[PDB]
């Protein structure tokens, strides 16, 4: 007879210019500004988000799979890792003393609320493509689907590399955010109050945490792996060397774990990953010992061979089966979707890593190729936009990528052109490099000043 | 790099944002007193939220006022979006509510107001708790740390079983999700203290054996006294101070700048639980006899002797070594803040049981208070109400005393779990300030008056 005394619900909405401004607001916290070095030196609170570029991206136009290695996707993946990790406890290896101010800037009411406000939009941008890459089910047809699930691409990339040890080290650092916080995304799913499945999931977590014994915690095992090949285990020392697809894979499990409407997707991906980890770890142990000899510590990997045989079975019989019985067959499409989305992300990671190692290994030839590409430009085979740049010593461009090929041409000075971990070129006057689209790179000026040009050729093959 | 605009949310924009979160339909008023196996529905009384001033942070003398109860209910709902719940009967039939609670919008709207809600909820502690410390001075302070208030409230009640049931349901959000707030601190990558903390969590989770998980033991306690173990069946009977105490540990666990406060509060609570559980076992057996299952409590009597030692020896001590004496004030602040919240809870619970037990006398006292108003003794604002059958006012409180007078119809006046009055024409009740209560209309129509007398004793 009269209107409700409860005020109408205004749906959550954040888009367009207002969304852009909210993303810039989050990312202009000083702990996210560009690093003056290539490495974070035992400071887990500093993550490079290149905030100066964020005003210029279009967050409302969600990329499809052919575009998810473009720069805007890398930028969004970096943002999301930072947003998710505000829930995780980090202290420097050297102790908190001297780093309290950055600790307070990362764990602050403002930093969390700014990141949580933009997380829905960042998640659509990061994961929306999976809606197009991946109906009703019965328990019978799930069982058949599950019953039904060669050198690997990573093996071929590393073992066929011009520098196998460099390729393997670049591979290992991709796992640092995942393995050094191992099972933290999984732990998000055992908070709360639900059936016996909660206890079964917690048993899996107990093992990943080494039974509460720091010596045997899986993250500690991986520290030993990293240190045995001369890498460091402080997070995130190698932030600027994390590939887009590595962040995407790690962020997917924080997405599934934070958002409990996706709980049954996690249940499916847990089954697939736990079951797949035995073969993954067998291949990793074999490959690393081939590359490094007996100096490399692969206990991290062989421990999982021993344990994940049982974890995969635990997931199917003691997590999937009782949840399908309790909550009905309506949950099965989500279980399947978690498996099929994860498998898509793995394909993307294999491609992105393979492409990055090829790009690192090709650097000497891509320096030579600057000559014929430059001459094709001067001859007008391509009408390429050109940008002249002038930069002083130590001006370090934090790593990024471009969505088309570029020609970098040094007029005067000396540039360190960075293409991966352990992968660098010194470019002098009259020298340069062909920069391939979607490949991670950056640069630092080693001369007291550097004058250079960037030509936006699009497809360098048209200049030849 | 563009200039950084600091996060800011205040005034009318904050009120609108709080109302925006809380008008999700899963938060509207319940037609019944109980939630029936639906863990996604929590009553936030959104119709009153536009009218509260979230910018004026209360001090300790006002933290049992209604705006504080309203904020505690909001915060429990915001924190619990991180916890997994399914109905005991299974998810089928409740998928729409599941998606309404676990949605990008519900999370983002709650997270945006969380800083301001935490200032409102916990800001008073800045003035209730008090510099530099050394490892030695912390050792001395920890070394330095008659019926208990719970025993007094329950064993002195006119209905001991009712008082003890009202007590037990206060623990449902904490114990049925037991050690979930603690688990927030073991995500990430830090030193050996992380594994030591996880060892404690393992014990609270019964080593992953569902029948020995501590939450499952508390389910059995509740069921042994005729209560149910679905969350949050008894939402409308959760006291302000019970929510406050539960929310404090979600606050310390979500906000890792407060990590060292949690380390202190963990040592104090793990240590203190031994005697708490000893007294609870004794008290419940005096009230209920053989029929009550107290395994939940007796399991902690021996386990937490160990956990208290671990917290001091293998968590506090290595953190102080690794991170320096600058963290000691935060360890101490966690302990001292928790002790303040425990005092508030002891007072609020004691007051609520006294108010439930006094219902017959407060129904009688309506006659001389009403007569005092017919005289001139107090000139109190009067509200006139006409409500249909089944209009159930979900539980709340008022910041002054009220006189409820029924002119026609029938009201069920609810003062606690198992504590009810039937009010007919010409009858009523003195409603004491800050006491949790509600009402339902049992006639086809009820006409009544609320007189805002402030302090009822001035009408006498
Ligand atoms: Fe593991
Ligand atoms: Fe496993
Ligand atoms: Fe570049
Ligand atoms: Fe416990
Ligand atoms: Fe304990
Ligand atoms: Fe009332």
């Amino acid at each position: 007879s009269h209107m409700s005394h409860v005020p109408p619900h205004v749906p959550f909405e954040l888009s367009g210019a207002e969304l852009r401004d909210a993303i810039v607001q989050y990312a202009t916290n000083p702990i996210y500004h560009d690093n003056l070095d290539w490495l974070n030196h035992d400071n887990p609170y500093r993550r490079q988000l290149r905030p100066q570029v964020l005003p210029h991206l279009d967050y409302d136009k969600v990329p499809g799979r052919e575009n998810i290695l473009n720069y805007a996707s890398l930028a969004v993946q970096r943002l999301l890792t930072s947003v998710y990790e505000a829930d995780l406890v980090f202290f420097p290896k050297s102790g908190l003393k001297g780093k309290e101010e950055d600790f307070r800037a990362f764990y602050s009411p403002a930093n969390r609320a700014l990141g949580e406000r933009i997380r829905p939009a960042l998640e659509r941008y990061a994961f929306g493509f999976l809606d197009d890459e991946v109906g009703t089910w019965t328990a019978q047809s799930l069982d058949a689907y599950l019953d039904s699930l060669e050198q690997s691409p990573v093996e071929k990339a590393i073992l066929g590399s011009a520098d196998r040890e460099r390729a393997a080290r670049m591979w290992l650092v991709q796992f640092a955010p995942d393995f050094l916080s191992e099972a933290s995304p999984m732990m998000r799913n055992v908070l709360g109050y639900y059936g016996p499945a909660q206890s079964e999931w917690f048993k899996v977590v107990i093992d990943e945490y080494g039974y509460g014994v720091h010596d045997t915690k899986h993250s500690t095992l991986f520290e030993r792996t990293l240190e045995s090949v001369g890498l460091e285990s402080d997070l995130h020392r190698y932030w600027q060397y994390y590939l887009n697809s590595s962040l995407l894979l790690n962020n997917y499990f924080h997405y599934l774990g934070k958002n409990h409407e996706l709980f049954f997707r996690y249940v499916g991906a847990l089954y697939y990953t736990e079951s797949s980890l035995v073969d993954f770890c067998r291949r990793a142990d074999h490959l690393l010992r081939e590359v490094f000899g007996d100096t490399v510590d692969t206990t991290y990997f062989t421990e999982h061979i021993h344990i994940d045989q049982h974890h995969g079975r635990m997931a199917r019989e003691k997590i999937i089966k009782p949840l399908v019985e309790a909550h009905g067959d309506g949950i099965i499409p989500e279980i399947v979707r978690g498996i099929e989305e994860y498998r898509v992300l793995l394909e993307i990671g294999d491609f992105d890593f393979s492409e990055q190692i090829a790009w690192m290994d090709a650097q000497p030839e891509l320096k030579k190729l600057h000559d014929p590409v430059f001459e094709g430009l001067k001859q007008g085979k391509v009408d390429a936009p050109v940008a002249h740049l002038v930069e002083p010593r130590g001006e370090l461009s934090n790593t990024h990528c471009h969505d088309g090929d570029e020609l970098c041409h040094i007029v005067s000075g000396t540039m360190r052109f960075e293409s991966g971990l352990g992968s660098s070129l010194t470019l002098q006057a009259g020298e340069g490099v062909v920069i391939k689209r979607n490949r991670l790179h950056g640069a630092n000026i080693e001369s007291d000043e550097c004058v250079y040009e960037i030509h936006s050729v699009g497809d360098y093959r048209k200049c030849l």
